[PDB]
C-alpha cells in the first residue's frame, strides 16, 4: 500500500516513459524497427510542447521503451 507510488510492478512504469518532440521534427514521427510501428507526438499543455509516449532514443536510433527493454544487452 504505497502513499503515491503504484504497487502494480515495473511493467506499467516502462510504458509511462516519454521524450519531448522538437519543433525541428519531421511531422512528429519515427518508426520502431522491432515491431515495425510508427510513433507520433502528443501535446503537453504545462510545458507548451509535444511528447513521444512510450519512446526511447539511443545512439541515433528510435524505439519503443517496452520494445527496447526486451532487447537491452547489459551486464557491466
Ligand atoms: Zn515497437
Amino acid at each position: 500500500g504505497g502513499s503515491e507510488f503504484s504497487d502494480r510492478s515495473n511493467e506499467l512504469e516502462i510504458r509511462g516513459k516519454y521524450v519531448v518532440v522538437p519543433e525541428t521534427s519531421q511531422d512528429m514521427a519515427f518508426k520502431c524497427p522491432i515491431c515495425k510501428e510508427t510513433v507520433t507526438g502528443v501535446y503537453d499543455e504545462e510545458s507548451g510542447e509535444w511528447v513521444w509516449k512510450n519512446t526511447i532514443e539511443v545512439n541515433g536510433k528510435y524505439f519503443h521503451s517496452t520494445c527496447y527493454h526486451e532487447t537491452s544487452q547489459n551486464s557491466s
